[PDB]
């Protein structure tokens, strides 16, 4: 099953450890993220971008998965439009995204969060070290939303992403620095993975497999990881432009990707 | 890797509830195998009810196991039922004869049945296996103190004792199918090779070299196939194992072999 594979052992065993508290009581917390997607594709607003200290320059995690997702609304009919940092709207330029301006909650249909700081207890941002964030937060849009009703989504790895609010008590228990940097944003549905991209992944192969297409299918992770990284977008844990996510090499996030697309086929058949 | 191998819905929530109990059961269980290297006893075959013949889950990763031992210097026998044995003829594994516990430095066991409260043998749907039972031979190691290893995807095979709480809640015809026999350590996944290939590749971790390197899941499932061993859900020959096609079974050898040389290098 997706949600177990997305969640993969990679060594963080706090994330781990929050996923298996996470699901034994929201056993189907996938499923429920992707009835939410599919309910609401008029206009989704994709936000992603996570600053990394000291640089405070945007990261490889949350991108790609942003991309998988917009591309799977536009070919699920509907419409998406990202609302980022500068130097990510750069590196997906290439790929041809609609970048949000002026962003309203109300204009959209839904609002999905991919890797993005949400705010601490103490109304700070911080990265999974500790360190503060300092940079302009773009997790205001989540609490308006909320206030609105309007459909949010969460997906995150850390801790410290909008959408981890709903769980804070397993982030401070489970996770090193918990208390200091999880956050209290929440949202409607919360996606946990060992890797935000492929939090992200695993909504677009459930919901491939709830309207019988594999709309992960031509999504090519090198590419898009050589593409970003050349671009300036570093990797979140060794902060270099290694072409990797999160200090894990990209035969991993292939791997995972290429496993999901076969669950995807088999399960259409 | 303790979690890739747990990827129906059953066994899904034994694994988690299995991990959030004991969270380093595959380490674990790679300790006692690497420390126990000497003389391997590798026990597999499963009786599918009602022809009672050896299905594909089980054999495969007995194989990627006798494979890793030998690699590590070490040496392996199999006992297993004989089409089974047919089936693994063309890999020249070495079939153990009148086995005694007391031979063996380790006893692992890769998808077997383990009998039951009731001292009988169940397939998962509940239906009655009726064929020479191969888990004694770990009921006298557990008595003799002799290191062993289980690994399973349904509760009702040798090893599933250690959790016989978690399988009754959890799995349908729970309390009568899950078995009682207990094993040291206990690999629970969400099919049996997979189970049996984290081994294979926490194992590699811990020694600094991918033992899993070189493994085509798709020769070897195409062959065991073909020498009769019938897919244990579909109950037919096709090429599959618990009803999942190959391409998956590759992928998640692949996702394996690379999470390995993610921490090899
Ligand atoms: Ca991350
Ligand atoms: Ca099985």
């Amino acid at each position: 099953m997706i949600a177990h594979l997305i969640n993969t052992d990679i060594g963080n065993r706090g994330v781990l450890k929050v996923y298996l508290d996470y699901r034994r009581k929201n056993f189907n917390f996938l499923h429920n993220s992707t009835k939410m997607f599919l309910d609401n594709l008029e206009r989704v607003l994709i936000v992603t971008g996570f600053p990394i200290p000291p640089m405070m320059v945007a990261e490889t995690d949350g991108p790609p998965g942003a991309l998988a997702i917009y591309r799977a609304v536009e070919m699920l009919g509907g419409k998406a439009e990202i609302l980022t940092y500068s130097e990510v709207e750069k590196a997906l330029e290439p790929f041809g995204v609609s970048l949000a301006r002026t962003p309203e909650p109300e204009d959209y249909s839904l609002i999905i969060s991919v890797e993005t700081p949400g705010r601490a207890a103490d109304g700070r941002y911080y990265s999974m070290s500790a360190l503060e964030i300092k940079r302009d937060p773009l997790d205001g849009i989540f609490l308006k939303a909320r206030a609105l009703g309007i459909p949010t989504i969460g997906v995150g790895d850390g801790g410290n992403e909008i959408g981890m609010g709903k769980i804070r008590e397993l982030v401070v228990g489970h996770v090193p620095h918990g208390e200091k940097i999880a956050s209290v944003v929440e949202t409607d549905e919360l996606i946990v993975s060992a890797v935000s991209n492929w939090g992200a992944y695993g909504l677009v192969a459930q919901a491939s497999i709830e309207v019988g297409r594999n709309l992960l299918e031509g999504w090519d992770e090198r590419r898009v990881i050589e593409a970003i990284s050349s671009a300036g977008l570093i990797d979140g844990v060794s902060k270099t432009l290694a072409p990797s996510v999160d200090g894990i090499r990209l035969m991993v996030h292939e791997g995972i990707v290429e496993l999901l697309k076969a669950v995807v086929d088999e399960a259409i058949l």
